[PDB]
């Protein structure tokens, strides 16, 4: 089970990871 | 599993890696 | 698997190198 | 496979060292 | 492939060597 | 239309970046 | 069009630039 | 055009870059 | 114009040199 | 013009190979 | 009394330090 | 007692250091 | 104590130490 | 103890030594 | 004990010593 | 008028600047 | 007036230099 | 007055390159 | 005054000088 929460979880985080940094770049531009 | 659990994340990781470059442009810019 | 796990991360690793320089030399300029 | 990512990688290392270099020079200049 | 890997990236780190040494130069000038 | 699409909103993205800049520096000060 | 898109948005990115750095300053003083 | 974007920029770049100098000697104090 | 857009440009970064090492100084003193 | 242009800037120059040597001093002092 | 003022209150500033940098990874994760 | 104040806290302090670390290393990567 | 307090936090901070050396090549990488 | 905190500590230090020198290469390369 | 942590360290070192030769190498090419 | 108003001001600022130094400690701590 | 207003402020600005050092101190240790 | 403006100032930079020495240590460590 | 300005000083920098060693020698153990 928990074996893959890792999984589940851990990939959202970096597509939210990826999100931010697009917001990121809205702002400086 | 965790084995491409790594493959999926991690290239995610890198994909923000460049955009956060990006900002980074942006602000020197 | 990984053994091009490596290929895909590594290489936009390099990507950003590029871009990161890119942005020093802005802040110099 | 791997023979080549270092094909590809590395030579993007050294496009990196060229625009360091180039970054180095503008403090300096 | 590897054979003029080394051609192709070889080169660039001469181009690298001028422009260092051209930095130097800017600094003791 | 697009195209300009950007024109518009990028430009007006700047504007903004100006006003947050003067808005940092009266807390600042 | 976007040729002076770029004219147009750069600049006014360097703008803030300064005030950035202005803003800076106050901090440290 | 683009010609004289890169002198209107470039030299503001530079402005800051004095700035930020001033603001690096300000923490050193 | 760009003849002379180094002159403009390229002198502000010496000057800024020159504040980088009064930093410095501060810094060692 | 630009036959000047090394006059002013290569001043400049020199003056701050003055001062980075006062730092180096400083260290070893 | 304040001796272990220092004792009680710095200890749990330190359990704090080690919960936010579990936070930052979260982020980065 | 503040002897083993530094004890307890300074520990914790390193925990930290590794953990901080680690998270670099996600941003990094 | 305090002579296993260094044993404590001393290996502690080398096992970072490694940590942010793998960082580092990550960045270069 | 301490004897043997060298032991410990010290080895972790070279360990390191490496992997720096391996970052370093990188950046070169 | 230490009689083997000089065998331990001592070799560690000289296989950065090599590496870091490698890397001079890659600066001069 | 203005000359003391720095005199005023810039002292404040001053003042400041170490009530943030003792939070960023306090941080860290 | 102003010949010591450098005076007073100058001196506090070295004043948070040390705390700042304190600061980084606590985040290594 | 700035006389000793200097001695009182120069001495405080004095003490923090003591103290930040003592963090680089805490770092390499 | 100025003369023994020099002397609190100048000792503290060589302290400086000695720890500044010490830190270069755990790098390279």
């Amino acid at each position: 089970q928990a074996r893959i929460l890792e999984a589940d979880a851990e990939i959202l985080r970096a597509y939210a990871r990826i999100l931010e940094a697009h917001a990121e770049i809205l702002r400086a531009q």
